[PDB]
């Protein structure tokens, strides 16, 4: 079933945030490494460089894109661009993300490097207006720069919670209240006893 | 129902990580702020200082405990100590978390500041051996230093997903495989077409 890779080496740069970096995974388990393996199994002589940085916003990506590109052994043949999630999770304006991704795409145009734009979706609790403004960044910019759009690539995670890390729990406001109800009697006693 | 607080202020220092800092929450929604409100409703004249820092390991906490204490207007009457989760989540050695928490409790003993130790439990991703060495840190150190143990105060979060932030999804290794299966055909086509 597997096809031996042949042909000249194809350098792919995976430029993104935690979803490329492999948050809390071994580097060889991250999306860029596993994608490399799957492409090579199909006969493509591909090397994927993992330039994912957990926590990167579109601003942080723009700040380092030229350096990351310069640091490769020649220009890459293809860039995978996956940023925006951290802007949304931090409540930064959708317009700033759009502008920073636009600039990144301008820089790749200037270097004649083709790109695939990985789309991202805003959390529902940011409201419908933010959702429409953020979610449309990716198809709009893919269209403007004649890049392919990759649909939300974490969609499998939405439909199978077993595919999502469950080790790290952050409370909502109501979760905090439950934590207080569970501890206030003990803390009250301790303070009263000082 | 509320009891008006009376008497001199009682200063409580909440020294911890994201479970005290209020990760992606407003200040008034964090555990230290909600704990303060609950205690004052019961008639205690308490001021809880939120010294939570998201991301803090036991080593990071040890590094800043003296600076944090030396920056208060007088020493606190009580410290709530809540660290270890980030050591665990990063697979850092349980023995080093134990040693750092021990040193913190030693410095608090030396300043005669009472302490409540907030226990933490290792995630299942860490395996049984790690869990047994990590989970015992908190009752062991609470007994050694004659401090109270607050058992596992995020217990309500484990059992009710509605109390836990769901906006940030990180794949397991299996989740990454699913993301590759969702995108490989499109990436293969784009590389083939270069
Ligand atoms: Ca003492
Ligand atoms: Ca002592
Ligand atoms: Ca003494
Ligand atoms: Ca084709
Ligand atoms: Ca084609
Ligand atoms: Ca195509
Ligand atoms: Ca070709």
């Amino acid at each position: 079933d597997a096809v031996m890779p042949t042909g000249p080496a194809i350098d792919v740069l995976a430029f993104g945030d935690s979803l490329f970096a492999g948050y809390r995974l071994d580097r060889d388990e991250s999306y860029p490494a596993r994608l490399q393996a799957a492409l090579r199994e199909r006969g493509l002589n591909v090397n994927v460089t993992n330039a994912g940085v957990s926590g990167d916003t579109t601003a942080a990506g723009l700040q380092r894109i030229d350096f990351v590109l310069d640091s490769m052994a020649g220009e890459p043949d293809l860039v995978l661009l996956e940023l925006g999630a951290n802007d949304m999770l931090r409540g930064l304006p959708a317009e700033e993300a759009r502008r920073n991704l636009d600039t990144i795409l301008q820089r790749l145009d200037q270097r004649d490097i083709p790109v695939m734009v990985y789309g991202m979706r805003a959390a529902p609790n940011l409201g419908g207006d933010y959702g429409r403004s953020f979610d449309s960044i990716f198809p709009d910019l893919a269209d403007k720069y004649d890049a392919e759009l990759v649909p939300f690539f974490i969609e499998p995670l939405i439909f199978d919670r077993s595919l999502v890390q469950q080790d790290q729990l952050h409370p909502t406001a109501q979760g905090v209240d439950a934590m207080v109800e569970q501890t206030v009697e003990q803390v009250e006693d301790r303070i009263d006893d000082l």
